[PDB]
Parts: C-alpha cells; structure tokens; sequence
DNA sequence: CACAG
DNA sequence: CACAG
C-alpha cells in the first residue's frame, strides 16, 4: 500500500463534494509533469492525505486507478489554466476532526521529508504542485500527529484493499488454469466466500464460533485460517484450514486484530482498540486447543496475518 | 450611484452561486475594519466589480443594503478564520465574456487609483482585503477596458435603481403629508404608475404613441415628460406633462436614451446603441410639434433626463 | 513547469 | 489588520 499527499488549496470543496482527485495529463505547454504522472501510479486502497489552506483535511482511500476524464466544469475560474484532457481518481474522503497544520510540526517531520518531490519545503511551507509520493516513515509521523482517526482509516480498512485486489487476480488465474477441472475451479472460487465443499468439510471439524459459542449455521462465517489468497489449492479446500466464526469475530480474525495460540489463548493486536472488545462483550482468555492440522495453519496466521508493531 | 470592487479569490464560486457578498462585521480580534464597514455603505443599484484569480469576472448590481447574517456554511475551510457574525448583501451578478486582467492594464488605470484603500498596488497586484470604494473616474477606465457588456449593466439599468429608491421615499412622504387630502394622495400615488386622473387628463391631449402611431389604449403607457419624482403635485397630475407611448418607446424615453426637440425631432443619446432602433424598426426623424405647455416639460427632459456624455 | 504562498 | 500574491 502506498501513501500520497494531494495539495487541493484551489479546488478542495469541489474534489471533496465529488469524491475525486483530478489533474491534467500534461503541463499547459504539453510537457510531462512528474506530479500528474503520479496519478497513473495510484492504486485502489492507497491512502491520500488532502492538504488545503495549510491543513490536512482528509485521510482518503483511493477506489480507482486514474481514468481519462475532462476537467470538472465546477472548477470554473479557479481551474482556468489547466488543460481539459486529464486524469480522474475516485477518492473515498474521510474528513478528520484534528486538522493538523504541518508547518506547526515541521521540526518533528523535517527529517522524514523525501530529498526529491517533497510536498513541504524545509521551512514547512507547502510546494506548489498537485500530487506527491509520501514515504512510509513520513506517513507514520503524520498519522501520529493526527491521532486515532487517521489509524482507523488505514489499519484493517485501507490496507485490506490490496489483499482483495490480489485475491481477485488469483480468482481470474484459477478460472483460466487448464491444469484443473471445471469442478475444482468452481470449488476453489466458492471456497474464497466460505461456500461449497470447503464449508461442508469445515462443518465435519468445527460446530460453533470459538469465541461466542453460537452453533446456528445462519449466524456463522466459514473463515480460512491460512488466508485463501496464500493457500495452495489443497489448503483452500481443507476442512482443517478454517473456523466457524460470528461475523464480528470473523472481521477481527480475518484482518489480524486477533489470533490464537495453539492451546486456544486469544492473542490481541496492539492495533486493536480494547474498547471494541468491551463494546462487543468479547473476553480475553482461552478458546480451546486446536488440532495439530489446525495448528500448522494457525502458526501461519500468527506469523503473517496477526498485526504486530 | 457608487462603484465598488469586491475581491473574492477565496470564495467567488460560493458568492456567485448564492447571489451574495458576505464579510464579517469586525476583524477576528474584534477590531473595526474599513473594508467590512464599506458593506454598510453599499446602496441598492450600486455597481460591484468582482475580482478573483486576477480577473474581473462580473459587473454586479447591489439589490439590498447589508443585513446581519451568519457566515455561509458553504465557505468551509476556505472561510475558517472569519468570524461567524457578518454582513450579507444580495448582489445581482452579471458574468462578463471579457474577463479583464487589471495587472495587464496597470499603466492605463494607475493614475486613477485612489491614494487610500486602493484595490490595486502601483505594480498592478491586488491588495489583500474584501471591499473597496472605486472612484467614478477609475470605474470609467475599467468599463472602457471591459467593453459594451459593462456599459449595458450600468446605463439605464443599475443607474435607474437610485431613482426608484428616491421615488419610493417620495410616495411615503405623500402618504404621510397632512397638508393634502385623501383623494389627492391617492391620485398622486396612482399618477406614478400612469393611472388615475393623470391618465384621463393625458387622454384629452394625446391619443397615440408619438413614435409607433399605436392608438390602442391597452398597448400604451401614460409616461410623464418631467419625471414624477421631480414634478410638483400640480405637474404630477398635469395632462400636458405626459405622452402615450408603446412600452419599448416608454423604456427609451423614461431612461433618456431618446428625447425630442420642441418641433418633434427625435434626439438619440450617444448611450443608445443604434442596433436597438434597427431591431425594433424605430426611425430617426420628426414626430410632430409639441404644445407650449408640453415644450416646458420637454425642455426639462432634454436638460436633465436625456443621457449626454 | 508548478493545486502554495 | 488583511478574500492577493
Ligand atoms: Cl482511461
Ligand atoms: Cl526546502
Ligand atoms: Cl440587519
Ligand atoms: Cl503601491
């Protein structure tokens, strides 16, 4: 996942109200722009800090690649000098209560500014350009200054999108793989959604939500332990590579906010706000031994899915 | 009539789309602002040049005095530092095709900038403040640069409003004047709209539109020659102080785009675009002698109403 | 160049 | 001060 800084002093209200970013494809004189070319590097799930009137107003999530689109008519005079041939990105804005003023924090972030194409000068004034790459270390510092609301956009939210993208591509690869038969293709695709032979096989091993004890099939998700995307075809359909979980527990486990020790002890991520466990009446403690086959997968989950600092 | 310059780079689209001007009543620190206090001097009919992104985008007509109003919610971050307690004016925007860039013309307008509270610096850069008085000589120069569309907002349009305001006040004075009887009050008020005993008396003198020859009562306006606002009570009800005119001819005569010599020769103002007379098939020439009584009033019209350079 | 200053 | 720069 990448971080971006979009400078929107001229058109923030129009871009926010329309849920987009927009730039020309080239400078007015027809020359290439590093900044406009950055539009073509943004991926769905990338986090975009909106900077306008000296403040960071939004921690946004990109929901498209750049697509060819005319300059928005609603820019009017404020956009007069930009070419009509442009790039648009669908940006899911998340307005923040703590609108940080980066110049007021320049001593804290200066060491983390990139040597080239920095969104800020060494004195903390913004540079006049549209879209800048933000190094991960600089992004961390900005998130520290904004507080919890910035972390809430990123962890188990923005950072899930690239995983979904990867899984979508694998689903395409399976559907076109000549080495596997039609039934296998169908069962592998269903297993991604906890359906088909995977669910029936899991039901021979597990009977309830580990955490909430619910037994009712219509209130349980068939979750993989080793994620579907990184499982091989045998592991994708293995009844021992799953748990039946209530939907909120599925959410916490799938995103690595929780995991389990081999003996069933729940492990809670530092990225899980404990006020979530209180609100949903989920206790820390022991949720029963796992089988040797389940433990092999749970080891993978602890080492690769579970969120650690 | 006064001219104003409103600098709207931060909020032009919101002010244009809402048909308003807005400022705080005081600076953020509670101190008086000359610029915000200018809001309380604007009169209906005053002309306001909108300046944004270095261009004059509108020649507007004020349609209210300033009224106490909260800062528009649609300003958002762009208006964050302004106090919520403000002044609003209803401004009738007229967008111009020729968006002049004053800095590109600074040699032409510099000699006409006021010594104090100028909207422009001597180098042609704008001053950072909201609302500036524009001297009449500076306004003329700006109108010369914009062209016909600016003149069209002012002459026989914006500059009629203060006349209507004056006439409204006189109507109030008449309605409250203890020296005249109820019938007189009614007849004086009706006469302003070409109704009542004035119309009946005019119909004993005139029978047709001087210019178009229409005789049909339902297609004729009873127009004063010496305007109702500056006529005394005898002159307001005098059948010899009027003409029956087709509505377009009433428009041209009432606003002083045309007048007449005592012998009936039509006089055409330099402020009348001749393409109006062509479009409406109105010929220059002679429209019949006026009576001695009518000539006394027509002298007043030529000397005071007729538009001369 | 140039969505900030 | 500060609706531009
Ligand atoms: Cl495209
Ligand atoms: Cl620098
Ligand atoms: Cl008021
Ligand atoms: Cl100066």
């Amino acid at each position: 996942m990448n971080y971006w800084w979009v400078s929107q002093k001229q058109t923030f209200k129009q871009e926010f109200e329309g849920g987009y970013m927009w730039s020309p494809k080239e400078n007015k004189n027809g020359t290439q722009s590093h900044y406009y070319n950055n539009m073509t590097l943004v991926q769905p799930g990338d986090v975009v800090f909106s900077f306008a009137n000296g403040l960071i107003l939004s921690v946004g999530i990109a929901r498209s690649h750049a697509y060819s689109y005319n300059k928005p008519t609603e820019f009017g005079v404020a956009g007069a000098d930009w070419a009509n041939d442009g790039w648009k990105i669908d940006l899911e804005y998340h307005l923040v209560e703590n609108k940080i003023r980066p110049k007021a924090h320049i001593d804290f972030i200066r060491p983390y500014l990139p040597q080239k194409y920095s969104p800020l000068q060494d004195n903390g004034n913004g540079n006049q350009a549209y879209l800048f790459s933000v190094p991960h270390e600089l992004a961390s510092k900005v998130v520290e200054l904004i507080g919890s609301e910035a972390e809430e956009v990123i962890f188990g939210f923005a950072d899930t999108t690239e995983i979904t993208t990867t899984a979508d591509a694998i689903e395409c690869q399976i559907s076109n793989d000549a080495s596997i038969d039609e039934t296998e293709k169908h069962q592998l695709v269903k297993s991604r959604r906890g359906q088909g032979i995977f669910r029936s096989r899991l039901e021979q091993v597990e009977s309830r939500c580990r955490v909430t004890g619910v037994q009712l099939k219509n209130h349980l998700i068939a979750s993989h332990i080793k994620p579907w995307a990184v499982s091989n075809n045998q592991e994708r359909l293995d009844g021992h590579n799953g748990l039946l979980l209530a939907p909120h527990v599925d959410h916490l486990f799938d995103k690595g906010f929780i995991s389990f020790e081999d003996n069933g002890e729940m492990i809670v991520s530092e990225k899980l706000n404990l006020d979530v466990l209180k609100a949903w009446s989920i206790s820390q403690g022991n949720y029963g031994y796992f089988s040797k086959q389940q433990q092999e997968y749970m080891c993978y989950h602890r080492e690769n899915v579970f969120k650690k600092l």
